[PDB]
């Protein structure tokens, strides 16, 4: 299942090549997915005990997603431009209550498209979620018995059988591995929970990024052009941040081989914003507000 | 049937290299098929059971079609200049409703391409179309009921037999690999379908395009003209827009460092328009109608 | 498991070419566990004794830890900024006991990156914690008494058997490998601890890198400024100090073979430095204190 | 542009301050802090 899922990575790395919402994120996306595919060729190690093949379950489920989810949000630029230095906003720059709950719904489905994704990833194998009820069904109260003390574990692998002692309560490589008709209905159940979390995601992401599109303020062309205008801006004023700071590192560096902007600017300098004027990106926002009147 | 389909690929790579209606989305396709060839190298989960069979041939089916479905109406760009703000267009600026129909039903055909295409290439494949009716062939209730408690599942696959038990109704194995006889009699069923399928899609779709094509008001050469024109400003505007807004992009960052159009042209700057007069793709039909009367 | 991880690897080196705190260990940190899962493909040596089998598990977890976070302390540059010639700083230049342990602790965490790595890519293997309570399960104080003597050590692998003995308690080859059930119970037992303290490291992780950069004085771009001007500066004051001193050894190279800055500069010239006035990176502080008084 | 800008932009000054000529003095007061 490696390769098909890696070619499933090269067309949506074509996907993610065309549209979207955003593609900040969608270079790596495509690498977790195709090398994880790798690493889903050996794994299950899935171990024979009552509480540790949950664990082993469910914490390597929803383990992943929560770390995958973190590094969605760091990495995301917009939410440290909503709060890098909340303690010490000079008051009223920071902007709304309602607004920036839109900007944190939005910075989490950013973050959250890839563990999502990851998940179906993993549900999609048949692996890990025949791991969690291959235990939940093996009826594993005789095997908490079992491993009160590890003499009847040996007993139970060794004197007693294992499959043939499939009448009762069971005791471990049941656990380890079942009966392949269970584990193949098990499997085919990851499957369609696999792709019911999916279209169930990409429905609602769809209604979500619609109804962020169609209750949009600006049209399609000013929206193009207000995102032209804000992917230039913040690259050029970068490019004009580093020039400046070079100058002035140019002159402080031979500044010192010859001897022998408020708090208020750099808050209305950050993004955020209302989008309610006729300028936009405060940067504009605060030029028209404060001095240098029209460029 | 991989490197089959995958040399269909390749042909249909020198199709949508040769023409078509339109080909925004034919470098997409051409890959899914290729790359989901090889993915069905390695396919039919196909569980034993009642229930989860039929589910997991139904929802392996008409999952991803709807998943592309929404894919090719998201990534299309004309369903977004038709909705994207459709509440906040300035009024009696979206246009009507006949003639947003006529381009919802195009959009809707450019997208549905790719779906019926996946929809043909896994019905073409003996695949999860035997996954279906293998299920709905086997006379199954008895497997209900040896599946209302797994240990006649048990007791069936074990002390019972599975293939000399197909004298009345049938529990699980028939699910998961039937008669040989069978499997290739529906096997073949489900070439005819696909190719029923694909035959049906091909006239109707032919039908469709021509009768939007000999309906249409412009003739060849001026529909020829009008889409070069079309093809030519939706990025000649775009370069200029960019260019624009790196002027007021330097111009404000020199500002900063440095210190120590309503909507209404925004919206008649968008498609979807009337293609009535001699002008057309309305960014002419505002500049004849406000200022800058001609270039 | 390796090229699993080897995938894993090729993940990170994106992600540490996207983002992070900083990025100045980011290509070893990824070297280290690309190079060390090849070299957990020839491990768990694994002895079979009581005391050493303890040390060598202990020691190789909990030594190579010590030592990338000595050289985590050793390369990172800005601990030397705080503590390169401690004892001879003129008095009064050292700054405070506050703001250099918030240094102290920068310099710790930025060091304790990659130990953590490494624990938890040890710690994912199924490697030496096997070796560790593969021991400490094994009942091995009759080994004590098999290894006071190691006559009785010859005659308990020769004369009476090992794994006909697994009664009473043990000697050794139990340890040097043990049940399989146990094997993989504790190997997946250090599989849930692994990813406890990379999900715990993470958390705490985001938390405090969060606070410092929620409770930071200056604002995001204002701090991009901050970093892009001390990123450029003490490469601009390196390549100054370089052609001086290329221009003073060829004036002073050029004096042989034709014959026949107070401690009070060189110590305001040094970072880790108060953020509390509009200047900063001290170079700029101490320029606007003695002379040279703008740029 | 206003009056108050065309107006400190002219001369017969006060030669009192560091700065002199009062285009410079009118750029300490007003915006464009220093060049």
């Amino acid at each position: 299942m490696t390769t098909s899922i890696n070619s499933v990575v090269t067309v949506f790395q074509n996907v993610f090549t065309n549209h979207g919402s955003t593609l900040l994120n969608g270079i790596l996306i495509a690498t977790t997915v195709g090398g994880q595919s790798l690493v889903r060729k050996l794994t299950f190690s899935c171990p024979c005990a009552y509480p540790l093949n949950i664990y082993h379950s469910l914490v390597f489920m929803f383990g992943p997603t929560a770390a995958l989810l973190l590094i969605g949000i760091t990495v995301n630029s917009t939410t440290w431009k909503l709060a890098h230095g909340f303690f010490f906003r000079v008051r009223d720059t920071r902007h709304s209550w309602k607004t920036t709950c839109v900007s944190w719904i939005e910075v989490l489905i950013q973050s959250s498209v890839a563990p999502i994704a990851w998940l179906f990833v993993v549900f999609l194998d048949g692996g890990y979620y025949r791991c969690y009820r291959s235990h939940e069904f093996c009826l594993i109260s005789d095997a908490i018995l079992c491993k009160n003390s590890t003499i009847l574990n040996s007993y139970a692998s060794t004197s007693s059988f294992n499959k043939i002692s499939d009448n009762g309560k069971y005791c471990p490589p049941c656990i380890c591995v079942p009966n392949p008709t269970d584990a193949s209905y098990l499997e085919a159940e990851s499957q369609i929970y696999a792709w019911g979390l999916l279209l169930f995601s990409g429905v609602a992401a769809f209604l979500v990024i619609t109804c962020n599109r169609m209750c949009d303020k600006y049209t399609l062309v000013q929206r193009q052009y207000v995102e032209t205008y804000k992917n230039v801006e913040t690259q050029k004023f970068d490019a004009v941040a580093k020039e400046h700071a070079s100058q002035l590192a140019e002159h402080n560096a031979r500044a010192f081989f010859g001897q022998k902007n408020p708090l208020f600017a750099r808050l209305r300098l950050i993004a955020a914003e209302k989008t309610q004027q006729t300028m936009y990106t405060p940067l504009q926002l605060w030029n028209d507000n404060k001095g240098y009147r029209i460029p």
